């Protein structure tokens, strides 16, 4: 059972590799790639929040491509892109660090480590991981869409801005 | 609470408004514009199941276009689309037979008057009508993709194409498709 | 079971298509084809309830006229027909717009979706919709009057009038 | 509650005060003019069920004249008239013996007397008695017809009348009956 | 299980045809025959009780006189006669209307229409009626003389005399 | 609450003083004056059942002539008279002997002692004693008649044996009798 | 089960034909030759209390003779004769009325008749009735002799006077 | 509340990573990297169980090249290493092909994507990860040796060796190692 | 189940024999030798316990040996080290008293010989005695070490002085 | 609360040292020190069990040389006299070895490690050892005798004796003893 | 279950036979040699019992004469030997009477009638009887010693003595 439209986005507080070029941030310890992200921190922003099963997973350069194209335009509508799996932190950050094309990821990636936000999301699967899903949150923690997708489907990033784009108008 | 990916779709069993254009069709008795359409119905087929609220409501031309330039792609593909509402099949012919975009629309449309697929579906909402809601599921009855959207965003019928040839294909890029 | 004499008709809160020519109302936006009606709504009149299966099924010419006709018949009674299928306002909307007798339905149609009033009245059938039923209800909210028929028997529109002035004297 | 459209009518089992002429009846025993009448007494046939407060009171005359010049149009379609309420049936008896307009009543009139029948219909009332109800039920048992009113409206016959024929007929018009 | 010696009567409020000549009673409306009774209605009286099956059933002329002949002698002795079966109270019209017999019988016949009385009382029977049965009932509502007969025993309204007056002495 | 119309009277077993001069009785031992005395003791006769409270109380002299010139009278029409108290056989014994109006009483004193009869048959009354009640049973242990009065109201026998002569012949006036 | 040794003797409140000469007795009413009996009556007494089974079996002339001679003996000793059965209390007139030994007997003969006082001290039997039991009861109201014999074994009222002697000393 | 000597290890079947050079295996599918392993799969071996909290945190050089010059004393003894922690398979992988000291390690890497092992072991700890444990089991699926510590101490590899050495040799004495 | 890392170890009360050369403690009395210890006895302190089976069972001379060079190391890291067994404080001074190398053990030795503290350890094992076990526990009582070991493994001191200097750090 | 006369002593199974010179058994493995001593191994003989707290602790060295001058006294009478503690063998061993008035005890020492056999004696104390208490059980495992005492008050073995040999005997003095 | 050491002796208020030479006392009443003795009785003071199953059976000459040397060594020691068995206190009297060695026994025999003490302390047997058990109580009502025996195995007094001494040291 997913949640669905109409349904209060469960609160989390989780820790997150923070988004962007990760050769930019300074270095004084590891900590200071890492951040906590909870679910009071955007007031008044729209979150675009994607799950995937398993990071160092294939993904399309074209789709991380589009994530940085496309950063500007989910900005200038107050929408914050927030990446989550089961993964630890520190894999996230090796995820980052080590494929090209996910150097400049622009947006926060979130640890789900006791697997309680895909848990009370409804995106917990029989594998242990988080399915493939999109969520849409408006700034009322209201899901006003969810797309959810088995296997290895392709995510269509422009799709969930054109939904994100038609629910504000 | 949605069905969800690797889900079993409800069994059903729904008086259907029949695809195709409905002026072709011989007016012998009322009765020849409808069926009962069950869930063993299709043996074979993937599933590709749209809801949406009501009947007689704004729907974007290119949409149904869409629905009628892209059938043939879902059929090629071994897929039967099937429309949902919880309007009766009166309303469904009456929608097919005077909306001229819907003059030939090739599938059948579900009348879920006891609301019994919506609800098993986790598709019925707080206002007594399917939320717009997408599900394909596959030829073992299993849901492998499940979308839904708030309001009156519009669908894109070429989106849920592509998926379905990417669940088919194993492609792992939306870029490659078209 | 049907409620009967004696009993309280539920109560009501339903969007409903005004009555009267639908060509003669403005139309600086949809919502004004449409409006919400609750049991609370004439206090002090008589209410003669119809509700009926489907929108879109045979409704007799000479019944439809019947209601042009009866209608000041009705007013002068301090009677307030209403009718009430469980089909979406957009229905009957698009049911009184296209179809040439139903064009000047003098009275209003509730949609009753999410079946409440026909399940509380006893109405709602084994195939989901509610039987073809009329009801009288008085200014204390109490039934006076109910007649509910299979299949599709016409209504006598004159007959509910008869018994309305004869439980009025 | 009453039992509504679809609901089986109850079974039962009731002295009955014999319709038709009672100075016709030769009168050998005072049992003569009584029989016991049960559900199952009329197979095949649709059975039109009247039930009323009291005996011994006021009946519109041309009402009594209907259930009478009727009485045959009902016959020629199938239907047995039925009347019931709470009276025993010696004053049934003396109703019909006694109101000259009751005096060729060609129909039984049930006594409801342990008021068992009446509480199943759903129609004993808080003072008692049955309600003015009409039922028509089919040669299967189920309801196709009810209709009741408060107070003393008076019955229209020839209206229920109209509704068996269009039950039997699918006649959709009230306008094309007479 | 009747009620018997020591048991208070039960309560009763009925309709009631009251006694006397009918055709001398004047007419405005037909509620002029007609009476509410209860057990309260004479304070410090006795009351003697009759129950019967259902009107119009054979009656003796000789048993119809001694009620009108006995009537006095009743009075005299501070007893109330009241007549109860559960026919209702136009029943009881009609049937002293129009049997010559009892067109002047003195006593008022209640209308025990809901069964009330004749289930307190234990002589509601299984055909659905009261039993013939007899109770005096003295001023403090306490039964001291009840009598049952099965089938069609006549009544010998003498000897409910003879026990009333020697219950008084 | 008294056992009424239509219910069963109780089965019994006491012992009873005999009926009948008991100076004609042969003194050979003291158990010659009693039976045992059942409820099926009596086939095919009716029973005619009084109860009193007390023996050695007023009793009116023309009530006990009653009950021995009317004895034959009830014998003629197959019934059984059986008189109930609680008192032990040894006071009915006693009362018989020495009241000279009983010396001759030709039925059976029943003695209920466990009070077990006047229980059942819902007689016994608030000072542990039967209230002055008769019954009338049919041969299938009906009851037919009950009378019960408070205080010291003597009983009229000869309207006792009216409503038995009744109840066996369907005369409907009291005042046909005698 | 028999109350025994230190039990209180029950309560009771008993229809009492009185002692005594019956002839003696003036006669204004009925009520004369009887009294209201109750455990309460002499406070300070001992009481001694013979249960029978029945009025009107075989007594003893001896029996009866050794009451009236031995009554001085008793009254001596502040002890209080209460003879007890079931029987009425007109069944115990009739016996001392008729029987010509029992004429004289000095005490008061209690009528059990709802069987609540042979119930409560152990001694009503699966006849029904009052074993033969006798009972000494002291100002205490604890009981310091109980005899209880089967059948018809006569009364040695002599052993009786000779244990309350002892038992005072 | 860990599992204690004495204690059966948990069943359990889990996604391996393959011990070895990744870089010898053929790439002919990515599933060639991985297998299944069974609570089975080793009959006749001593386990010894690994846990450790995340991949891709500092793990002293030592302690590995410890695993790679020690894994041959370990199989001398009929003894399987055998590594866990909650991370992916995917991430295991990603680690022995990257991390240099770890492109030759010589054991499976468990993947307990589930938690259940960790769980059923009492190594997960309150932030959702394995504790530091070692474990040794028996070919009897019995525990022999349990060892748990907080933080970032590292483990001395040749310690559980040399206890490993004792538990089959019956040596008492700490020093007569080495 | 065995206590582990973050549980609180068992609080305790026990009877010990006091740590040093046993020869250089005066003698006045025999509970010179011997103390209380509890839990609560070096507040700030480490504490590193040792729970073995059984007395009298063979240790290496290496490993006694061990403790005393080590045990100024244990003192400057304010550690505390503790000795427990089920056996009884006679046991204890009996073993130190008698066997050579054991003469000069630094430490207490406790008597859990109510099995208290095993128990609530989770040490106490199927034979009804400790496993041999070392638990590290810090400052605010918490355990940061455990290690459990079958049968007759030598215990490795200078491995538990290793792990309680990188636990400080 | 105690086991008392006529209950049945315990049934047990514990490791015990063996009586005797230690020194004249051959050192050739630990365990020729030691045996398991159920409470069927003395079929035919009466057991004389004493418990007490722990080794190690003061024992008058007469009592000690009474249960060596006496156990013949008691093998004679069939007796079979049996030590408990809940020390462990290897404390009632180094006891034995190195306490010279114990050198020679002639009997074993079971030890009652778990506690099982003082706690169900009714023996264990709130210390968590056994009371000083004795017992004589027969061959049928019934109590016959037993003695407890708080402190440190010395058991008098010749007394035990004595109660023995009164037990076989009936003699019915203490004084006819010795 | 017999009562064992640290257990709480029972609490009792016994008939007592007196101590002492019985041809001593004077002689007013029976009850002169008769007295109530309760465990509340000598405060401060050590209580040696003796039960033993019935009065009447032999005891050995040389037990009772060890009773009258030993007296004034029980005295000296604060201690007050108490001797019970379920005899009535009447059997005390009587053996003590009537066999010569018993003459002079020096302390008091409780009856322990109903049988209260014995089922306490957990001597009373299968053939309902104490049985020959021997406790010592100290100034805290606290059991130091118990000693039970089966059969006819005489008591050694001295025993007893030896241990009490011990007990106080």
């Amino acid at each position: 059972p997913l949640l669905t439209i109409g349904d209060q986005f469960p609160a989390y507080q989780l820790t997150a590799l923070i988004g962007g070029d990760l050769s930019k941030v300074d270095a004084k310890q590891p900590g200071d790639y890492f951040t906590t992200i909870t679910s009071d921190e955007h007031p008044g922003k729209w979150r675009v929040v994607f799950f995937w099963p398993k990071d160092f997973t294939f993904v399309c350069p074209t789709e991380i491509a589009a994530f940085s194209k496309l950063n500007d335009e989910f900005e200038d509508r107050d929408a914050q892109i927030l990446g989550v799996s089961i993964d630890s932190e520190f894999a996230h950050f090796q995820w980052r660090a080590q494929h090209n094309d996910l150097k400049t990821l622009p947006f926060p990636m979130l640890s789900d480590i006791k697997r309680e936000l895909s848990q009370a999301a409804g995106v917990l699967n029989a594998d242990g991981v988080a399915d493939r899903v999109t969520f849409i949150v408006d700034p009322n923690n209201e899901i006003q869409f969810v797309s959810a997708t088995a296997g290895s489907v392709g995510r269509n990033v422009d799709e969930v801005l054109r939904v994100l784009d038609a629910l504000q108008s």
